[PDB]
């Protein structure tokens, strides 16, 4: 993340934290993850970065924490 600016990082962290919070109470199926990626990347585009799923097409388990989420959903400047 040293490559990204403060706006990109703030947006990304807001997403990671929101996702962790969602996952406190539920599992998120693979199809929902795909839809989520489109939603968040449509926003991230306005900030000139994208989030890449390193485990594409998979679900996310309940209780997954921010640290694990950051290893899977990686931000890259466009």
């Amino acid at each position: 993340t040293f490559k990204m600016n403060t706006a990109q990082k703030a947006h990304y962290e807001k997403f990671i934290n929101a996702l962790e919070n969602e996952l406190k109470t539920r599992h998120i199926p693979a199809g929902a993850v795909i839809d989520m990626l489109a939603e968040i990347n449509t926003e991230a585009l306005a900030l000139d970065y994208q989030i890449v799923d390193k485990k594409p097409g998979t679900s996310i388990a309940q209780g997954t924490k921010a640290a694990a989420l950051r290893k899977r959903f990686i931000p890259k400047k466009i």
